[PDB]
């Protein structure tokens, strides 16, 4: 009945959106309670950008130098801290638009709904995963650092991930909201790799269950293949080794669609071996990986919040 | 800097879905100001649905038979009239979160934000563009019916889409918020024909300028052509046809990229009569139709509401 990338309803954390200017540098900030928390370089120029002390420049700031708005609003700011690459400002005021949250760190291959934000304004929202290499592939202009990732429990808001930088590939990097950056990351502008990035077979296969369910059967066949054969084929594509692990989370939807894990492995196997030779699966010309399996039951089954 | 399917904030579209009940049918409504907006078909039994006489079986049904709840308050029906295929029922209570709002009919090739829901909850939010032959491509389970696209304009919603039903091909068709169905469609368990679709051209010149916006530039020839000879490829590749009126839509996106529309369509000519043959553009291995001029001006430049 349709495969979508969707995301979650944005409206909590639209909430929870400010803008924070420290001197002349302005983001976006998340206001919970009476903290406001945001990417520690905002007190930073362009030129401490290239090598910042971020102990020595902070000590230069008071209160009152960091201006953080709520739409119109002005929150006074009674204190300030530094927590690895966050800055917590606290302010007078606790946010009446305030969800039930919790601070997670996600893993890698696990997927969240981006806020892209603007002066503290939301501009869109979208989903993406968080890549084996712990950077994520987003859309994030000047300004926007301080959007936010997050999934959503009922309830529930789960702020797994604050933007911070651009690296050279042109895939992004930030940190938890402890301000502990995902991956071997620094927030200052140097030259910074990722590691070579890896396919999140899981993610694949669970797109595949998706398939199936939505009428795409055409890559299906009459192989099969073991934990151990496959993974000889995962390495060779550089794609994840697959677990038995990974095998129990899929098993609802095996269940679901009546087909064994290691039989979806090898109609994989035969797709990463031989192409797609000009068709497509799910509308996609390519093998999707950034659908978890609870992100597959979650859309198949019409999970709300 | 990135180039992502990016949809609008949903805060404002989420505090105006309520749950509308008639008999054993459940599906959504929009609730603005003193109205609450939704299919007919919520008054059908799932016999009525093969043939149903809309205006007998509405006599049938008064105020205290439709239970409209928003969240678990109850409000009150104190009216109801059909209007084309939107049901339209009038409450004591004027919703609190009504943004400020249009109804609007888009057209071919537009695009807007759907905010999935069920019962009367949001799920989850994704882009799609209305097809040349007036379908969507959209994620749509039971109960979805209801659920509404819409676009937003700095403070303003503009509702342009209500659901109503899934085709046989698997995409899905619906209303304006006057309840007049886009293309031939009518709100019946028939089988139903859409036309042969075709690409949105403009839309992928576009996206075209937003990969070499996004340094994405291989795809670029030394070639160019007339609007008529690309025409003529258009219509073997069942394109849609390039006017000067989506010249000049190009234009701003021709002036940043110092790129001549017609250069461009010389470059798509030669993707469409040669394939990817194995590369991707803005990581997909597809032509991608569903973003507009305006859609990548507004990602590439920031525009927040
Ligand atoms: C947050 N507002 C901003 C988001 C950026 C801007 C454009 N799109 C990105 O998401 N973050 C920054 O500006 C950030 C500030 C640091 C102090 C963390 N820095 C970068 O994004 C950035 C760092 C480093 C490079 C870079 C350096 C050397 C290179 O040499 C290899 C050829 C390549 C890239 C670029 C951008
Ligand atoms: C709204 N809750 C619901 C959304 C559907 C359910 C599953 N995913 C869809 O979006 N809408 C309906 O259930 C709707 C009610 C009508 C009274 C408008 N009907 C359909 O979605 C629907 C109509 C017709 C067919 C169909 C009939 C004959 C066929 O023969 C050709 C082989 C094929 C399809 C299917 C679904």
């Amino acid at each position: 009945s349709g495969f979508r990338k969707m995301a979650f309803p944005s409206g909590k954390v639209e909430g929870c959106m400010v803008q924070v200017t420290c001197g002349t540098t302005t983001l976006n900030g998340l206001w919970l309670d009476d903290v406001v928390y945001c990417p520690r370089h905002v007190i930073c120029t362009s030129e401490d950008m290239l090598n910042p002390n971020y102990e020595d420049l902070l000590i230069r700031k008071s209160n009152h130098n960091f201006l953080v708005q709520a739409g119109n609003v002005q929150l006074r700011v009674i204190g300030h801290s530094m927590q690895n690459c966050v800055l917590k400002l606290k302010v007078d005021t606790a946010n009446p638009k305030t969800p039930k949250y919790k601070f997670v760190r996600i893993q890698p291959g696990q997927t969240f709904s981006v806020l892209a934000c603007y002066n503290g304004s939301p501009s869109g929202v979208y989903q993406c995963a968080m890549r084996p290499n712990f950077t994520i592939k987003g859309s994030f202009l000047n300004g926007s650092c301080g959007s936010v990732g997050f999934n959503i429990d009922y309830d529930c808001v789960s702020f797994c991930y604050m933007h911070h930088m651009e690296l050279p590939t042109g895939v992004h990097a930030g940190t938890d909201l402890e301000g502990n950056f995902y991956g071997p990351f620094v927030d200052r502008q140097t030259a910074q790799a990722a590691g070579t990035d890896t396919t999140i077979t899981v993610n694949v296969l669970a797109w595949l269950y998706a398939a199936v369910i939505n009428g795409d059967r055409w890559f299906l066949n009459r192989f099969t293949t073991t934990l151990n054969d496959f993974n000889l084929v995962a390495m060779k594509y550089n794609y994840e080794p697959l677990t038995q692990d990974h095998v129990d989370i899929l098993g609802p939807l095996s269940a679901q669609t009546g087909i064994a894990v290691l039989d979806m492995c090898a109609s994989l196997k035969e797709l990463l071996q031989n192409g797609m030779n000009g068709r497509t699966i799910l509308g996609s010309a390519l093998l999707e990986d950034e659908f978890t399996p609870f992100d597959v039951v979650r859309q198949c089954s019409g999970v709300t919040f």
